[PDB]
């Protein structure tokens, strides 16, 4: 197998915690609501509760009856994450065997429930019985976003087909997935005049195109039909025209529709039979509608809707182009609900990363890699508590809030959470995938080329080209990246010249000779590689200030690919949150912390003070690097301000991604 | 502390004898050679002699100069066994305190000698001075197998660290062990071109990996370097590839090497820092080379090189696959040397049990537990004289020999052995450990599970799950095994359905209700337990004939897990042996006795007569159980042949393990 064993200690920890969390779920509990709805033996089990509550107070840990719930959505993500983990390299052999056993139990359990349900309600044969079919597609009786929830199960099944080491389990997942697609078409046929897209359906089009990719030849058209039902072509047409229609749209709702557009492109273009199936017009639309919508959506989001950490949205929605500071600061700091703190739902970056990834695969444009790296570090790796492994919902952008993480709802992390019932936010479900597949986008490989998407210490056993590539990277703690190659084959390594590097300082040495940084048409430097190749790639980290389009005086600092955060005040994870939405924990504001985020130039204006920040972070800069490059790991990166008045002078700045024990400032308030 | 108290009277006797033996050794006499070599005061002491003689005629009780010897090997075993005993439950509180004091004296004494030696020969600092460093590694001046001898001391130091109740002792042992490991590296650095693996080195890799496990972080890599130098990867590679290269290999030399391969596996997989230290290639080879070599070695030894009692080897060697009858019978019955009687060295089964144990711990496969039970009974328990507590070297498989045991070489058993000077064979060293750690493999515990490895009357205080488990077992004298559970926690009990039970008769009753014999993927039946649980497991014993692959007419009989032996003639322990190898006592043939082991069917052919053997040993069988199930202990099991001519008609068959006063037949010669 191709594999990427990850050497980085921080990432190894992050991935290990996820494997441990994943192992803590009991199949019988994950399976309860499917079995109940299918009229099968629940074996006395409770569901995991929270978003995975069902209608029934007996099966719900919290004893609640018909609560607002999203039944099946986290089980789906668990199938995805368990599939990913028992094929990645974070889990030991023993962990993988147990995780793969539990995956198998769940995949077969759902299939068994699907088959029993098909007998009980033949009209809806193929439905995944996570909840009542009667409430499709707008929800009912407390069940929210039915197709969103089902989407996770369908996508999960595809991951199980792709990655289960057990052949039976793969074939069962495929059958389950194809039969669900068939249900979608049947259902729609019997509800011809019902609209399916009004209510959030997640990436259902994406998932069904994936099923079409794995389906037997004779099923492909049926599944493509199901998939195309979930293409929101009105939205795509607007995006493909270069319009920005995002103001007021639910952000995480929208983003996966464009990944689905991209999956339609890939499904048809990778299989001549499917491509030949289309009208020459629809063949054209793959590019003019579907790919263009995704390209434009991505560009519009990054330019006009993205915060310094790669993330987007506030109160779960896109707002006016360019109005980032307003959304993050003019919406209140009261306890509870969704307010200033509700910036940058984390699911959104899972989905943005998948969109960048598939756009990279199709186009090879380096800008998607630049984004991927940035958002991976600054939103995804940043989402996780390194001690508990749990992950964030929102990522507050205004200074003075703590990071708030979910809880397990299992016996995992009992030392932290006791016997608390889990909540299972959407964001925890995309969360478990983030860490199960943490190493899935280090490299991309086609016929001749190995693209280095990110700079991390790892070993890639490139089975396509018969090469082992070992990268040593610690950017931006130290500046030199090395690659050593062994094997029998040959390839071109492709390197990005990061925009976060000091361009003049960038140096490429290949087998002891310097090489020019000549970019291909997609932005990549090419290095021929074979057994014995040795590369030193020097990437001096640039320190930069980054403001908001709508406020020059709201400023974050980034060193290399790492956004910095100031540690403001202590926080207590037991009490530092309230609730909003459906059982979503939200950060409590620390006004005393916020005030410390005043940056007040001693001498000169704000403008002058910003000009005095040196790219090299050296003495004389108004923000100086204080850590010793040759002592401590990457997380010991440290900066301090200079020529500032107030508490700011005393603050240390450190990586945002590793900041969790304290309230923090990522954006600072420049004070003239 | 977890503990297992053994109620079985035979095993209680066996363990108590060992404790008594261990206590008869004086630390000053164990330390003599280490002190002498280090230039320390020997206090006028003589060493114990035999294999524990040194070069010097004045310290050897026998007055020999530079005899064939193995100085340190038995001291090391004694350190192991004293450590095991003073942490087991066979010894009284007084016996534990005394033995612990004596362990302390010996560990500090060796550490003292190690530190003194390091000043006198700074090149070889860390060497354990059992003998001259200059004869490392091939031996010289009468000192044989240097690294094998030092292996025992190293492994000893680990046991002391594991089990000593004195913290100074634990720390002294760890220091000694780690410094020995550093010495291995230094010595090899200074003798880079010397091959270290050609002469038997015992399980040096195993012990050094164990030392890597207990070592301070900053020392682990140095110790792992030492351990891996004793990894005989050429042998492992052949076994991993599924070849049988065993013919002509010394068996006890070979077996512990594979235990070492497993220790490599465990050392790295249980410590994330060590695991993460490995290249991706070597991470894979943990499974593809080391685990697999061990797995295949086990399978090949058991299928093609093992006698009916679980044991292997003739003349200390493996021979041709399947030629067990030939090795055991076509090599002479003359007195002295190593001939037919030299089958089944006893060390070998100590080592096989340890390999099986660690394979079980990693894989949980029930076949390792099946083998463990079989060989623990039929080769290990069978190796001891229940009156003297002394143990066997060889175990003759050809009929007509007596069991020959060692002597104490101490004041222990002086009524039997007088003032005779000890021999301290290998098999006596493993033997003292066998009986010291006699309760160490009744159960295996992991997070949710308690595996019943063997069926013995005991009480297990399971401190991991807060349960006390009282097992009552007498198999195969009576068929019912009962478990009673008390406490406050919960676990799953895991039970084997033994292949030696009559399948159809196996019955499981849990808290009054029969439960099915559903096996997990590893072969185990699962029983939820907690306070007040009561289990009756009915295991009706199967009687069976077991031949040799190379001779259908060379046949042994087994009832449940107990191999039977016929009592043939009286034997006199004072005169019934000669010598072979280095001071090894070997059994003298009784040709009369052998002739009684002729089995001639009255009516029918051999084939017919073997078919007439009933699984239940009932009337009508050609071999019938004659003892009353409800009268006597397990050792009163008795059987007689039916429908046979000659003296065989008159013989009684009883358990092999408790046969010691007579010559015996285990394999019978079927005659048409
Ligand atoms: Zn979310
Ligand atoms: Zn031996």
């Amino acid at each position: 197998m191709e594999n990427v064993t990850v050497a980085d200690e921080y990432l190894q920890n992050a991935g290990k915690k996820e494997v441990e969390y994943l192992l803590s779920f009991e199949p019988d509990r994950l399976l309860v609501e499917f079995r109940a709805q299918a009229g099968l033996d629940t074996k006395g089990a409770k569901n995991y509760g929270g978003w995975e509550n069902g209608p029934d107070e007996s099966r719900n840990p919290d004893g609640s009856s018909k609560p607002g719930r999203f039944t099946g959505h986290f089980v789906g993500h668990w199938i995805s994450a368990a599939s990913q983990a028992q094929r990645s390299t974070f889990a030991t052999a023993d962990q993988k065997a147990q995780l793969s056993a539990n995956l198998t139990a769940v995949v077969k359990g759902i299939r068994e429930a699907q088959e029993a349900y098909a007998k009980k309600d033949t009209a809806n044969a193929g439905f995944f019985p996570a909840f009542s079919a009667s409430v499709v597609p707008n929800g009912g009786g407390g069940l929210i976003v039915p197709f969103y929830n089902l989407h996770k199960v369908e996508a999960g099944m595809v991951q199980a087909y792709d990655y289960s080491t057990d052949a039976e389990t793969r074939e069962t997942a495929k059958a389950a997935a194809v039969d669900f697609a068939k249900w979608v078409v049947n259902w729609k046929s019997a509800h011809a005049s019902t609209d399916m897209l009004r209510t959030e359906y997640g990436g259902m089009n994406d998932a069904l195109y994936q099923v079409a990719e794995i389906a037997d030849a004779s099923d492909k058209q049926t599944v493509l039909t199901a998939a195309h039902l979930f293409d929101e072509t009105a939205l795509f047409q607007k995006l493909a025209n270069g319009q920005d229609p995002l103001n007021g749209l639910h952000a995480n709702t929208t983003i996966p529709k464009l990944t689905g557009a991209m999956q339609r492109y890939v499904a048809y273009t990778e299989d001549e039979d499917l491509y030949n199936s289309l009208s020459a017009d629809e063949r054209g639309k793959l590019t003019s509608l579907y790919l263009k919508a995704a390209q434009n959506f991505f560009d519009i989001v990054v330019k006009d809707h993205t915060y310094v950490n790669g993330g987007n949205s506030q109160s779960e929605h896109f707002h006016v182009a360019g109005e980032l500071w307003k959304d993050a600061t003019q919406n209140g700091d009261q306890n509870g609900g969704y307010r200033n703190f509700s910036t940058v739902e984390t699911c959104n970056e899972y989905n943005m990363l998948k969109l960048a990834r598939i756009l990279f695969q199709v186009t090879k444009d380096s800008k998607y890699s630049e984004y991927y790296e940035h958002t991976f570090i600054n939103a995804i790796v940043a989402s996780q508590n390194p001690e508990t492994g749990m992950t964030t919902y929102f990522q507050p952008m205004k200074a003075g809030y703590p990071k708030v993480f979910g809880i397990t709802g299992t016996d995992y992390d009992a030392d932290w959470f006791g016997g608390a019932i889990g909540e299972y936010w959407c964001c925890q479900g995309t969360g478990i995938e983030n860490f199960a597949k943490l190493n899935d986008s280090f490299y991309f490989t086609d016929e001749n080329n190995v693209y280095v998407n990110m700079f991390w210490s790892s070993t890639y056993t490139d089975t396509r080209h018969n090469l082992t590539i070992t990268q040593t990277a610690n950017v931006p703690k130290t500046e030199d990246v090395t690659f050593e190659v062994s094997g029998t084959g040959s390839a071109n390594l492709k390197l990005r010249v990061p925009d976060w590097a000091i361009t003049n300082g960038v140096k490429l040495v290949v087998d002891g000779t310097e090489q020019a940084l000549t970019k291909d048409e997609n932005g990549w430097v090419t290095v021929a590689i074979k057994d014995g190749a040795k590369i030193t790639y020097t990437l001096p980290a640039k320190l930069q200030a980054i403001d908001a389009a709508d406020n020059k005086d709201w400023v974050a600092f980034q060193y290399g690919p790492v956004v910095l955060a100031g540690a403001l005040t202590d926080t207590n994870y037991k009490t530092n949150y309230s609730y909003g939405g459906v059982k979503v924990r939200v950060a409590n504001y620390d006004s005393e912390a916020n005030a410390k985020a005043a940056v007040i130039p001693t001498s000169g204006s704000v403008t002058d003070w910003l000009k005095g920040i040196k790219e090299d972070a050296s003495e004389g800069s108004n923000l100086v690097r204080t850590d010793d490059p040759n002592t401590g790991n990457r997380e010991t990166l440290s900066f301090k301000f200079a020529n500032v008045d107030g508490d700011a002078a005393d603050l240390t700045l450190q990586p945002y991604y590793s900041t969790y024990k304290t309230t923090y400032a990522i954006y600072w308030d420049m004070a003239e």
